[PDB]
């Protein structure tokens, strides 16, 4: 659609509206990576891994009534790219779609005399993530607070959000401060809601799914009428 006028509580400018630009803090050498097919799918892979365990029963923490697998969305991932060419990780855009209200977005930063390629930079994340688990306590689960803590929850509680659809996620590397730098961008189709559980507690692992998943076992299929647009 056109995100110049899609309008947003707070009246914010859109992440989306007008034409692509790199930011200046993003000095004289920057470039957009294109997430192939590849990365995409191990993306997907390892938040529906740790989606399946989680909802399991995993870690003491509760088992999830109606989790459900997630898909890559085009839509996110466009707004994603577009976001890490400013370069930084907190801003007050707006990145609402027509069918995603409140886009969750997380944002991993990279810095270093290298750059590692693209499949180092995901694992990075996704190790940033996972390792969260030995910070998030099924009080969190019951009733978020991003912080807390300690410590940091916010990326693996945003990922077994039992709201959240779809993920999309955008790469931009830079070079600045003789350091090889990069953006990882991922937008969700919903969000954690402060005060609210992360996802709904039940007795058996996807005893609220119309139809589980034969692969994760524990989520939901694809063809969950989850609503990303309502909270817990
Ligand atoms: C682009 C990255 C998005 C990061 C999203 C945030 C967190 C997802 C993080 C980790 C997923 C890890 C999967 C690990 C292996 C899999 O067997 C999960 C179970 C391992 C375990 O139970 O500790
Ligand atoms: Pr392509």
């Amino acid at each position: 659609v056109n995100y110049c006028r899609l309008p947003c509580r707070g009246d914010n400018y859109h992440v989306g509206c007008g034409e692509p630009a790199y930011a200046q803090e993003c000095g004289q050498s920057p470039r957009t990576r294109e997430l192939l097919k590849e990365h995409r799918n191990e993306i997907l892979s390892k938040i529906n891994d740790v989606r399946d365990h989680v909802a399991k029963g995993s870690w003491g923490l509760p088992v999830a009534a109606r989790m459900k697998v997630v898909v890559w969305d085009a839509e996110l991932a466009g707004l994603a790219k577009r976001h890490t060419k400013g370069c930084v990780g907190e801003t007050h855009a707006c990145r609402n779609t027509e069918r995603f209200w409140l886009p969750g977005q997380l944002n991993f930063k990279y810095s270093g005399d290298k750059l590692p390629r693209i499949k180092e930079l995901i694992d990075d994340a996704v190790k940033k993530g996972h390792l969260q688990k030995h910070n998030i306590t099924r009080e969190i689960i019951e009733n978020y607070r991003e912080n807390g803590p300690n410590g940091d929850v916010k990326e693996l509680a945003l990922a077994i959000s039992d709201r959240v659809t779809a993920v999309g996620c955008g790469l931009t590397t830079w070079e600045d401060g003789a350091k090889a730098r990069a953006l990882l961008t991922c937008n969700f189709s919903s969000q954690n809601t402060r005060g609210r559980p992360v996802y709904k507690i039940g007795n058996s692992p996807g005893e609220k799914c119309i139809e589980k998943d034969e692969t994760y076992k524990n989520l939901c299929s694809a063809t969950e009428p989850i609503d990303p647009n309502k909270s817990n």
